[PDB]
């Protein structure tokens, strides 16, 4: 196992949670951003997490994290952007919510990555994976805004993996987040599954470019 | 009898598309951000021009109330405006935004706004002009690429929101080229893909792809 | 000038347009698999109606020899010979083999050996008729689906061997197997804008009315 | 206790995967075309070694007959078995149909004609081993990417009829002048092992929520 730490993103969401306890399970040391205090970060803290705030709605907030997690760590073994938020589009308050939905899935993925470069190339074996939503696939009638978000971050996966290559794999994991007779295998996830998907990811050395759908067969339905 | 909108169109491909629905007896307005002898060409050949600096949330707004004072209808609405930016450092972020808006927020904000004057028309049409490098990704030119790949999500879910009465489709052209084929295009395959898509009266939440082979070569 | 040819073109969408090529202007040449009387419509508007059996390699290299009699050289070839069978139980195999042959054989023994033809043709034009299907796949339609999907691979790598010389192109019309209109009259001027484009190889139109969204 | 099931596996990525599968503590089923050391190989380690000619249906058939005799479930099928073959002048159409059988024939019929096998265990799987040449399309090897391609159009279709009680995915696998070229071609600039296709496997196996799906294994040739 590395001694460089992993980051994961926005770890107070039910499945950046999941993934951060059994990362720090397996022996990997964990940096965790968080936006409000909350008794699962708590929770991470006790279970080992270095927890860092991370307001990632504007670029000042990203700038003061990366600012934050530099002074932290010298080293990455991998950076998991989980962040994620979904806000209506709420009458007049469309474009708010639409820029703050791209600062929050774009914008922040984009400058940690591009910052965090040198940290990851620290580390023998570095990767970023994206985590999306199978929304992606079909789009959204209801969910413009935040389906797009979510479609400009896969996009990321392609351009980082490109550039960041040969010393950085870069992936995506996009589940189908909204998780049941919808989808063709008809049981209900455990983040789990999200978990396997990002240590398939981490433990691989050939695979970079790619994304994982983790939906249940909803595509197929 | 409506005016087809088409955005940004001092830019080569947006001047080519404007001249030639005005050729074939449309209507058009177009968006400009910048007074140039391309905007003067317009006017003389019949477009209304509209101010429209869509770097910006307020510049967007401000440009969806000329337009609503200029007409009650639309036939279309072409996304067509575009910026290129560097990915120059210390200005990666402001950069980013910027296309954002440009290539994201103003077509999801106008697509928004101006509906209803879409569904005064019989037959009604978005077209998002995109970018055919979303394909592969870019090492390159990474936000810009990703701006354009959200405006590609745009097109499936307002195809979906808004059938059965506005069509919603895109154009993907390798702007570099503005391949397999050896060609050098003009503007004049993007006016043919933007005419069959506004002629089609059944096609919806499609992308067509105008990059002469450039993915199988 | 030179002509185009239309596979399997006594089925709706191909007869629809066999019919309007002829109206626009093209010498136009149809394969038809059993005589029937839009074929005598068909040859009535101009066209020059060959029999073309496609469900074997000696029905396909005879359709060829009989077209490379007709003429030396070829504005477009349109793939649009289709063939739906049931995956009756206990003659799967027979015709998931037909489906291939039809599908995915003929476009590519008759591309493979026309090339020569559509290069004597200023602009030349392939163009592959599939089906929206192979987007999500079928539960039903398995082998039907599989050979849709054959053929739309076909587009992209002769478009990768014939270029720059020639252009090859898809059309994937959703419910084509549902045919017994607005809809061969959409692929009838996706096959123009196809046909007419100077930019656009390797591609795949999809027709369907947004199905896909909804 | 249910046997895997990994035809055509004299071939590095089969043999490979097997070997593992029998190592994790897997009871195995292969098929095999010819007799080679690799099936002794097979036989030494723990598989069940079965003849299998899916050149045609009537040996296809047969083959699905022969493993009807030697198991009543199975935890999985891997289409591993592959024929790759030039376009010879003279020979395209038979070499076309002979691929045609191998890649989605033979996986077609095998799939229809087992899953009773598949359903008799708790956790089932389908495994395609696809090519990650269907990506792009090739130039030179046209008919050989078509039968792949149809081979994923069939991940798609099973795992929609298939579902809930087995799982169908693919895996895409990058499989001398055409291995320099296609090295310098990848992102990562390193030449694979059939441990990639293992782990991939792997995945696929022990997952409980995906279906459908095809996992890339390429060193991002796709991106570079």
């Amino acid at each position: 196992l590395s001694s460089a730490p992993i980051l994961i993103t926005g770890a107070s969401q039910r499945v950046g949670l999941h993934c951060a306890l059994r990362l720090l399970e397996h022996g990997h040391r964990v940096i965790i951003s968080y936006r409000t205090e909350h008794a699962s970060v708590t929770e991470l803290r006790q279970a080992g997490a270095v927890a860092l705030y991370g307001d990632f709605s504007c670029e000042t907030g990203i700038m003061a994290f990366i600012d934050l997690l530099k002074t932290q760590t010298s080293s990455l073994r991998a950076v998991v952007h989980n962040a994620s938020e979904w806000l209506a589009e709420t009458p007049g308050e469309e474009a708010d919510n639409f820029t703050r939905m791209f600062s929050v899935h774009m914008l922040a993925p984009y400058l940690i990555n591009l910052h965090c470069e040198p940290l990851l190339t620290a580390s023998e074996v570095a990767d970023i994976v994206h985590i999306s939503d199978d929304v992606t696939r079909k789009g959204s009638s209801k969910h413009i805004a935040y389906c797009a978000t979510k479609a400009g971050l896969e996009s990321l996966t392609l351009s980082f993996a490109a550039r960041f290559a040969p010393l950085v794999k870069v992936n995506g994991i996009a589940p189908a987040l909204l998780m049941l007779a919808k989808s063709a295998l008809g049981i209900e996830p455990g983040a789990e599954v999200i978990y396997q998907s990002l240590r398939y990811l981490l433990d691989s050395t050939y695979v970079t470019g790619t994304t994982l759908t983790v939906n249940g067969g909803r595509h197929v339905k």
